[PDB]
């Protein structure tokens, strides 16, 4: 559950910063309650029948979201449409503008069930 990310949570020093981060995270706690919560590479994450789902890190610009460079693609067009900058493997959302929920929404689901028979943490 959110006590697996209290620490972590507790470590961001900018207060809103802090705030978005765990409405974000707790938002998919309470949404995807089969997805299980951990702490890997001291970053928050959600994984599935123990592969990975979706990933988070902060930074000072930006919460950074890590879908797998599959689902990028997948989602591709939904990113450029809200803006958001991004690599092969993440976006990223500025504090200053809003989170894309319904973006989070495609990108969870979508690997929650292009992963159902994935036997590895990552795709490979």
């Amino acid at each position: 559950g959110m006590d697996v990310f209290s620490e972590y949570l507790a470590g961001i020093a900018d207060p809103f910063h802090r705030e978005r981060t765990e409405e974000v995270l707790t938002w998919i706690k309470n949404k995807y309650p089969n997805l299980h919560t951990e702490i890997k590479w001291n970053q928050p994450m959600f994984t599935d029948h123990g592969t990975f789902i979706i990933g988070f890190s902060v930074s000072k610009k930006h919460l950074a979201v890590a879908p797998e460079k599959v689902t990028i693609a997948h989602v591709e067009d939904d990113i450029v449409k809200a803006g958001y900058d991004y690599t092969e493997q993440l976006i990223r959302i500025p504090w200053n503008g809003p989170v894309d929920y319904t973006l989070l929404e495609k990108m969870i689901e979508f690997n929650i069930l292009d992963k159902a028979d994935c036997s590895t943490f990552w795709r490979k």
